[PDB]
């Protein structure tokens, strides 16, 4: 016979509480008190802490029947749900230590642009590929879905196409505006990448996203996609250029690499690599950026299978083109002074050539 | 509890209003109008947007009791049916962002001619063989379904046999005209591939359209029609002759390769490998195509294991046997401008060769 | 039926005794009075031999219904518990020759801190870290719990940060100091490190102890957190630095080792491989140590793939970077004549080695 | 409508009679008396011939329900039990030519010394080992579970330590004396060695025996236990100290051996290899055993793997260390006569070493 | 609804009929009459055709529910049997056209002997061993059952041993001798190989007929029984001595097969392989028989991986070991005119040798 706390708040309080704030994580766990990120400080309201009792009803009210079955057969739960009148959110509830505990997070109405993000113009001309297979590439949780929510933002302010949109999960939302837009989240809309993409060509798109390229099967999809007419837009785990291709092109039987690489040469059209890495202040991050903008050369080296090559490519292209090498965005942070010596070289994948570039 | 719009229009008003605007496809998704596409482009309907109940609504009108229960089991649903006095249509019903969401295509009656399709006479040959092995390669959305549906339908107006298609899905239906015609749907008429192939010899078929050789039991079941004296239609992902009849060999044991490869040189009647580029305007494609008619000289390359030098044989093969490589084929796009200079490079497998061409 | 013995005390009476008596384990098993473990040694408590009954009431009694239908199946379960007033329990209990069976271990409220436990200053700043992967490797026993306890609790004192673990069982328990700590129990909490992983990037962690690196997909967990500004804590079974490095390379596909290395030469903040040793009395062990502080230096022998050169690296690393090898651990451990000669020379990985120290 | 055979007596005279007569095996199957072995000799009660009711009465009179059940779905069913006041058995039921059939052992109180066994002082050494890996090697049946029994025996009367055993199946019982004894069978205390091996570490033990080294798994577990400080026995199913070791090493991935090397170089204490021979007479068995103990030349050979060389450091390590070759020890029985020269050139590994030894 | 046939006969009358007449096999299909087999040849009995109901009724009639409803899920039943007072049968009932369909053979109380069966007194010589490993080796149908039934019916004469077979099925039934006689048969008795050697240490046996070394898993339980003082007989489908012991070793890990070879030659004691050829006269079969017997000189060349060379040692074995080839075989059913040069030279492994003995 266990009570909720003293006149306990709802999670519509504090969630309003967080938007108010312009917070972006609410935190609800036990012996602490609810606590919001604002602007990457962890804050704790002023309340008293929560019980199991609190985190259970805090967490569970904003679920449905199917969901809390769902979360008490897995111990996990993740979604998306909007308050009417203030903001949609993701949640996250889980166990820990035998009681519940959940993640709140804002899913922002306003997009940010490039502009803002701080990606150069040749970002925006990606952007305006009518086709192809556009890729960008990095660890999750280093601003990959904030450029693809710009791009795709971007592409539905210009185009009056279908945007459909396989996310997992789904990062930013987007209203209709001149596109029609379907973003599917995995495992909640579709079951997996596998399913959604089983009947993506019979869903009349024009652009698609597609999350990340895990298996064959997708990769696959993704080079459909492009080599029809569509734009494609999708993901990698990789740091470079030459590393995302590579990575494509290896995970197939030896007998179709020529074929992938054939199909990589015609229809690639951008390859991003992106990392945030901490501004010298140690509170903030800053992007890095290494871009790559296929040229006739660069199809040839593809094709014929001397994908080491086309880094030199990257580094005599930067003005008329708008490539970059991950170096010679390093370099240019180093310039303005917006991240360290020591975290450049330890980024860079070749040291001795940021050394050399420094030397000026 | 939501109710629908007010004064809704249901499907049939929908899919009148779709067919009678000349358009291709209805999209049916919450936050927006329906949405139709005509020549290209998406068009909102005059009425307010779509809500949730909406779109379940309207999606479910056109299914049964199975389907809706495949659906709500599966989150994915892909099926045909019709509206008599109006059409036949493809639909597809998805959940995004928590909501029913439909995509409606029409089932065109008239079938499109190697005429109207631009497919040179050499197509129109190879529809007129009576036995062996005939494939149609290309991206899923390269046209190899209307290719593969003219063919059908030349074979159905001019032979007494039994047509049976094995489809994922069916793209185009066939009425009786000469032959008699069976046309199974995977996913819906038969399980699988597999299963459909189990029964095949068993059907008394003439022709058979085989879909994509995904296995090595769907090869040898092809292979078994064509060296059977039945004609085997069939499709692969690949975007060469050379290409394609490598695939074929090298999924299988090294064993096995010299007897497929002997069965291959015996079978094989036509390759034909399709890409729909964009044309230089850009709000249409052209076809381009690559055609391998076997040759005596051609059949001893496949069994001798020489297949590289296929292409050679394709270069003059012309006149005598309407043969043409890609490039060949791109080069008639770049003489009668119907693609750009770029687009028809990217594509090339061989820039070089075609460089070379258009300086003479 | 048989009974209970004859006034037999509860579970409450004999942890509150052990507790009382500075004990650390208790064993309740048929034919044995209740033995408790004091500073090393079994002790039977002054009470009569327990029977099947007892064993079987006494291990129930600290368990829910779930936990007895649990362990009922599987004949196997391992919890933790509190007793109001008393202390923090891990309990395990099996079936040992028919009968119930338990071992029952006191969780101390206070964490030990490095100077307790021996360790280096290295370490100390180790915890400072703001980013990055950190390793902790030795055999399960060998003090990484005690030693990752420590990081924890030095991490929960300074920072304002949410700390997530998931452990294997969770050994040590931390309150809320300064950051938000969330602990998850593998078996209980989450049913696996997988599940567990799947969604941490959407729990808003600052800090994620990861436990063991068992397999690619938690490797890949661990990295993607280190590469994206978290502080990644984890664990695996290696015995020195350049084993560890080895075995997060080797597990991956032959294409993959070239990106691994890079991620991993941007991302190790440091490694520490432990042992516990027997002292030279045998009624106790004593810590040996080696820590790998990567440097400008390492990063490259990292990323190109020169491993086993990073030892060189080590040997010379102590004043600048508090980086020690195993050898030069065992060494010191032997001028303070904790450790006997043959039990360090046993445990060099380089005997020759250790003589030519022990000569100068 | 069959009865029981007159007058037929009940499983607790027979099992009386089998422990009586100093017994070891009672044989109880269709169309055949009883039948005791005792000292080898088969030999039938004078009872008339059991039928079929018989056997199924008589066996199922030792079981519980739940046995009952899990034997009628299996055929097969193992176990141990007491009668009190008499012994306690192992028991095993089956099922030949449609009737039940059973194998009835004495598991004897009194467990045989390394006297009595005719085993080397060398071996009660290996039993004062404070920690680390002791392996116990031979086919089934050649008295492995007598010598780990004897040790087992002698640990328990001299330490005060926690001996817990994982055995399949349990051989022979042990009383608590100074240590706390907790055995577990697999397939009846635990589904398996996995399960038993997941929370041997939360048991706080001392000393293990793990059954067999079957897996990866188990060698990894037991490994851990001897890094760690307690002494693990266990058993594999080798023929000398050399095919031990390299059958370590060798079921691990290639990048893995070098580590389980240098641990096996750290922790292993002692090798035994048995085999149990033909004694002259025909009537009997005699014991050759080979025993390995690790000195500071033989922990570098395996580290620096060279294990083959190992062998040689057996052949002059007798006197000061215990070390004894398997030829050696069929040497040492030759002079004695114990066994036959047939035999022992037969079990010889290296019978021209052995003619040598001959030679004198 | 149809009847059986007017007054048809019931399977007791059919079987005496079989029995009475010397006949082996009894044959019960529809549109024939029962058909018995004597001395080879299929004679119809005077009755009338049976049609569906009567080969229903009649198979059944020799079952028991859980065999009607085993062969009802199954369409296939396999069972031994005895009518008292006649004989002892196996029954095979199969499903073929829709109908039951049933084949009756004779299991002969009296077991031939060596003598009648033309085996060699070497055979005899190696059913007196007292240990080790006996291989019977070539197709099920080459009279394996009827030399290992000879073997087992000596020992079970002349020893007082505990037998146990495992057979799959049984062939000959084996009464109570001087030995205890336990015999289960695979499918009915015990699920699977598998099942009944995971229990053989258990059961007391002194011999062991082990059925086909099928895995690894059955081969290392029959390796096993050999080492440890049983005698285990067992089977093979190898047609040779070399062919045998290669196949024994091949099957397992590279690095095992040192392990393997070395206890094979320690506990091998014979190998015969068999061929039941036909006659001259083609009404009858003939056995060819090569046996190999181990002697010093093969066990070494079994130890040191020369397999190959053991068949120059069995060349010249007959007068000290019996050991004969299967050429020397041949060449002695040639003599005594048994079997015809054709079928003599196709069957041999060595045509160029038989023909250079037959010269001479």
């Amino acid at each position: 016979l266990y009570f909720q706390s003293a006149s306990m708040a709802n999670m519509h309080q504090l969630l309003t509480e967080l938007v108010n704030r312009g917070g972006s994580d609410l935190h609800i766990t036990t012996n602490s008190p609810p606590q919001i990120r604002v602007d990457g400080q962890l804050i704790p309201l002023e309340m008293p802490p929560l019980n199991a009792v609190d985190t259970k009803q805090l967490c569970y009210s904003i679920l449905t029947e199917q969901q809390k079955h769902k979360f008490e057969e897995a111990n996990e739960l993740d979604l998306s749900f909007g308050i009417k009148g203030l903001s949609r959110f993701r949640g996250n509830v889980f166990i820990q230590r035998g009681a519940v505990a959940g993640v709140f997070r804002v899913i922002p109405y306003k997009i940010l642009t490039f502009e803002e993000l701080g990606l150069p113009v040749v970002v925006k001309e990606l952007a305006e590929k009518p086709r192809g297979l556009i890729l960008v590439t990095g660890p999750t949780g280093s601003g990959k879905s904030t450029t693809l929510a710009a791009i795709i933002d971007k592409i539905n302010t210009e185009r009056h196409d279908h945007i459909v949109t396989i996310e997992d999960p789904i990062e930013y939302l987007h209203p209709h505006k001149s596109c029609v837009v379907n973003q599917r989240e995995v495992g909640a809309d579709t079951k997996s990448f596998k399913n959604a993409l089983k009947y993506i060509l019979r869903q009349d798109p024009d652009v698609v996203l597609v999350g990340e390229l895990r298996d064959l099967e997708t990769i696959e999809a993704a080079l459909t996609l492009a080599e029809t007419g569509h734009l494609c837009l999708a993901t990698l785990h990789t740091n470079s250029a030459v590393q995302t291709i590579n990575r494509i092109v290896d995970v197939f039987p030896p007998y179709q690499q020529p074929q992938v690489r054939a199909q990589l040469s015609f229809v690639l059209e951008g390859v991003m690599s992106q990392t945030l890495l901490p501004n010298v202040s140690g509170k903030g991050r800053v992007l890095a950026l290494e871009v790559m903008v296929p040229n006739p050369a660069i199809r040839n080296l593809i094709r014929e299978d001397k994908i080491h090559q086309i880094y030199s490519q990257m580094q005599v292209g930067q003005e008329k083109f708008g490539m970059q090498t991950m170096n010679q965005s390093l370099f240019s942070l180093l310039q303005k002074r917006r991240i360290s010596l020591d975290v450049a070289m330890a980024r860079s994948s070749d040291p001795d050539e940021l050394k050399q570039m420094l030397a000026s």
